[PDB]
């Protein structure tokens, strides 16, 4: 519809602004423009290194009475070097101060993999492998639970977790709050029909990230598949009087999933918002779902050997 409901009752905006790779000196204005066009959901993370700049845009719009804190849905995430129980609260407070907020609407464990603690976000060894830590994400979750108890966050969830890892939390003895969301990569080349189905059956909302394939990702190579430049999608896109992107955003929304496309360009930030006026054909929906080639543009290959790497499993 226009929003989905988490198992806690909270209404979560079906659409949101993504901020990974949004330069600090451009993200403040992108947030400002979005809050002005109608966006009420902003997706952030400590590891993006721009939460401070994101916090300024929110502060200015909240101070100008343009938007009420309670109509805003702000999400952030706990980074891998902060999985150790005693390190979780600090990381949450840091993100809170940087964004200039009293609480978060949703706080997610970024990846199931914990890295050796430190200032370096990706601590590698001589072989270019990321160094892991001595923690399990089940103990990290218990600390995420305290956050709710103290009112620092309204809800907690996971990101890039496989159905077996989620199950590990769902069956944790002494479990207080279960995950409300699972943010995962979902685009035509990776429709995730199985993980979504598993999540839904458990009452967990699914947020789809990189809905456009993330053509601006660092590792993207000249010979890399392109979702925005695919004749087929452009075809269904043309017959709708919309753009490839506008349809790529409607697709995950029609499947009952939350989407968070990213753009620091005001014109696209508005076009990304022009997707609540139309609909896709039950067949058009099927044509897209069929392009699934299990191709993830985000597989953290440097973590492939981590005991908790999530992508060795089917789903
Ligand atoms: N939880 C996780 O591990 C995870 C992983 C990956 C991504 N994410 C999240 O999902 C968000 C989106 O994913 P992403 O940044 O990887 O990629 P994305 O939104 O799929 O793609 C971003 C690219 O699309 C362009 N674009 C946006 N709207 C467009 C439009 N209407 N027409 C043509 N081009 C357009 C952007 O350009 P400009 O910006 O230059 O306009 C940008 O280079 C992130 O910012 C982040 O919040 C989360
Ligand atoms: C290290 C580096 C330096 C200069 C240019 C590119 C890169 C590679 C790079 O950007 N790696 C990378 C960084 C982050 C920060 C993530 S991530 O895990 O943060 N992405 C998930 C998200 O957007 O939340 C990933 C997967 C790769």
């Amino acid at each position: 519809a226009s929003h989905l409901v988490l198992y806690t009752g909270a209404k979560m905006p079906i659409l949101g602004l993504g901020t990974w790779k949004s330069p600090p000196g451009k993200v403040t204005e992108a947030v400002k423009v979005a809050i002005d066009l109608g966006y009420r959901h902003i997706d952030c993370a400590h590891v993006y290194q721009n939460e401070n700049e994101v916090g300024l845009g929110l502060q200015e719009k909240l101070q100008g009475q343009v938007v009420k804190r309670e109509d805003l849905f702000i999400v952030s995430k706990l980074w891998c070097t902060d999985h150790e129980k005693n390190l979780v609260k600090g990381a949450c407070q840091t993100t809170l101060r940087d964004l200039k907020l009293d609480y978060l609407d949703l706080y997610l464990i970024h990846w199931p993999t914990g890295f050796k603690p430190g200032k370096d976000p990706f601590p590698l060894d001589g072989d270019g492998n990321v160094v892991p830590d001595e923690s399990d994400f089940v103990e990290t979750w218990e600390a995420m639970e305290e956050l709710v108890d103290e009112g620092l966050v309204k809800a907690i969830g996971v990101s890039n977790f496989n159905h077996l890892q989620v199950e590990k939390i769902l069956n944790k003895p002494g479990l207080k709050y279960k995950p409300a969301v699972n943010q995962i990569e979902v685009h035509p080349y990776l429709t995730q029909e199985k993980l979504i189905e598993y999540c839904k059956s458990k009452g967990i909302v699914v947020t789809a990230y990189s809905p456009l394939g993330s053509p601006d990702r660092p590792w993207a190579k000249p010979e890399d598949p392109s979702l925005l430049e695919d004749p087929r999608i452009k075809a269904i896109a043309a017959k709708y009087n919309k753009t490839t992107a506008q349809v790529l955003i409607r697709f995950p929304m029609q499947r009952n999933l939350i989407v968070i496309p990213k753009s620091v360009t005001p014109e696209r930030i508005a076009e990304n918002f022009q997707v609540f006026d139309f609909e896709l054909s039950p067949e058009d929906m099927n044509t897209l779902l069929s392009y699934n080639r299990n191709w993830r543009v985000c597989a953290l290959m440097s973590c492939a050997s981590h005991k908790d790497y999530p992508f060795h499993e089917e789903y």
